[PDB]
């Protein structure tokens, strides 16, 4: 199957776990492809992947909750071709602030009204991937029993 990654990260957490997800899923055998979200064009992103992960890491304050790339590419997520895909959303966040990891409900959320196929629980998970590689290989897991 193809997979694209798609992540906005600002300290390199999200764009961690983006890293870390690929390397797993590629040893499950299936072509990946890595991508930020500060270079993404939504216009038709999706056409040619059978599942599309996003991440976003959580910013309460100034920024509408969202990672900056991120936004700019969510608020045109019915561009992206959604439809019939398989969709799936991880973030980087912290427990300490009253809405941890607010963007995977949302990713979830608007997909699954254009129309895709959530197939994995969110990962909601603090620091890099390094700080918590159980929390990322069952995301992975997830994914790969749905490819
Ligand atoms: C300005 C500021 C606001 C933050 N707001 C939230 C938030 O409200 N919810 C949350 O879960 N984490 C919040 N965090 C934690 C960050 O999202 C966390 O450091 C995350 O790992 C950064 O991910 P990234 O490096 O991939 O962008 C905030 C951090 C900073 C410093």
């Amino acid at each position: 199957s193809k997979v694209l990654i798609v992540f906005g990260s600002s300290t390199g957490n999200t764009e961690s776990i983006a890293q870390k997800l690929e390397e797993l899923i590629a040893a499950g055998g299936h072509e990946v492809t890595l991508l930020n979200a500060a270079d993404a064009s939504a216009e038709n992103l999706a056409d040619g992947y059978d599942a599309v992960l996003f991440g976003c890491s959580a910013w309460g304050m100034e920024d509408l909750e969202m990672q900056d790339d991120f936004l700019s590419l969510f608020e045109e997520f019915d561009r992206i071709g959604l439809a019939g895909r398989k969709v799936a959303a991880f973030a980087s966040g912290d427990q300490e602030y009253e809405h941890f990891c607010g963007a995977v409900p949302a990713i979830e959320e608007r997909a699954k009204e254009l129309g895709a196929t959530i197939i994995a629980e969110g990962l909601k998970m603090e620091g890099d991937a390094s700080n918590d590689p159980e929390a990322v290989a069952s995301f992975a897991e997830d994914v790969l029993k749905q490819l």
